[PDB]
């Protein structure tokens, strides 16, 4: 019995059934575009339960006992089958409005908002909205053109180990007692990504210490010319507010979006240009005594995290975030000095990093 919780399902990098999550991830993504909450939801269910599986689906009798395959879903699953395509995922993209919303907001600085406004303006390309006279850009956005080829490129485990050792050499300069931990996509075993995450956390800085060091690190790359683009969101974190309720949860951590200037000197892969690449960096500093919560937090996958948090609702009565896990029933907060231990206290068996692709 394959559970609807991602939490209780191990999901790993070797998927079976590509042809038919990537049909429904464009579904939901574009559901998401037309802001279409609910069959965003469901297509995104459905796709993370095929991920899971162990084997190719190669026949409807192969979806039963799955579940959240509704029978919309069941019907893009059957199409797949018949002709190895998706003609509903085929005409979202073809459609005007998704390529739209896809090709600008691939632009660091451009969401949802910006997007439908340039759309609405009559624009379709980035080329004419780059060179467009009446366009007023934030600070963000001209980053985002500025360095647009480098942050659209994949970034691999070589650069991605390049930054670490910049980011671990600029913080133990500061604090020589920190750990710093590589986590998203990068800590689940992908080879590629669209940004290197980091958590930092010091086991004996105060909270003072703890708030200037991300002023520090970037003031210390600033000056060494490395600091390519640096937005600092000051900590909003308190020590004993319950978890949040919300579905989708917001971190509350003191942290950095950054673009790095990283030398290819630095990079030790298989493999000209500028002799640099432009690269998309977050640091997150937390409590030495949240760090279980915020590496399981900021670990993901996105599907990983809501079903986990959903779980904790939903089965156990708790209430779990990247900050904290209440227990509703005991009326108390639980500590944790691991993942491990946040998976027992929910009574769930531990899924590892690269299992929680989902
Ligand atoms: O890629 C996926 C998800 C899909 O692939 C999927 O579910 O299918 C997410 C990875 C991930 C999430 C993040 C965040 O950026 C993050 C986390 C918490 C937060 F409060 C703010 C930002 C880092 N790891
Ligand atoms: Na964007």
């Amino acid at each position: 019995k394959i559970s609807q919780y991602a939490c209780q399902r191990r999901t790993t990098l070797n998927n079976y059934n590509q042809l038919f999550t990537d049909a429904l991830d464009i579904l939901a993504e574009n559901d998401e575009l037309r802001e279409n909450e609910g069959s965003c939801l469901a297509f995104m269910r459905a796709s993370s339960v095929l991920k899971s599986l162990p084997f190719p689906i190669t026949s409807m009798k192969d979806t039963e006992g799955i579940p959240c395959l509704g029978d919309k879903v069941k019907s893009i699953i059957e199409g797949i089958i018949e002709d190895g395509e998706s003609s509903e995922a085929k005409a979202v993209l073809n459609d005007e409005r998704y390529k739209s919303f896809k090709l600008f907001t691939s632009v660091f600085g451009v969401g949802l908002k910006t997007a439908e406004k340039w759309f609405r303006m009559g624009f379709r390309t980035l080329s004419k909205i780059q060179s467009d006279k009446s366009l007023r850009f934030t600070q963000m956005q001209k980053a985002g053109f500025l360095y647009y080829e480098d942050l659209v490129s994949c970034v691999n485990r070589p650069e991605a180990e390049a930054v670490s050792m910049l980011v671990k050499e600029a913080v133990v300069t500061f604090l020589p007692d920190a750990l710093v931990t590589m986590t998203g996509g990068f800590r689940r075993g992908k080879m590629t990504g669209h940004d290197v995450d980091f958590l930092i956390t010091s086991p004996e800085a105060t909270e003072d210490e703890e708030q200037q060091l991300l002023h520090k690190v970037t003031d210390f790359w600033k000056q060494q010319g490395l600091l390519l683009y640096c937005d600092i969101l000051e900590s909003t974190f308190e020590k004993f507010k319950q978890p949040s309720r919300k579905v989708d949860a917001l971190d509350h951590f003191q942290k950095c979006f950054l673009i790095l200037k990283l030398d290819h000197g630095r990079v030790h892969s298989e493999k000209e240009g500028k002799g640099w690449k432009a690269i998309r960096v977050d640091l997150v500093m937390c409590p030495y005594d949240r760090r279980a919560f915020a590496l399981l937090g900021w670990t993901g996958s996105r599907q990983f995290e809501r079903d986990l948090r959903r779980y904790a609702t939903h089965e156990r009565k708790m209430m779990l975030d990247n900050h904290a896990l209440y227990d509703r029933t005991k009326r108390v907060f639980l500590e944790a000095e691991s993942e491990e231990e946040i998976f027992a206290h929910l009574g769930l068996d531990y899924i590892e990093p690269w299992e929680r692709n989902a």
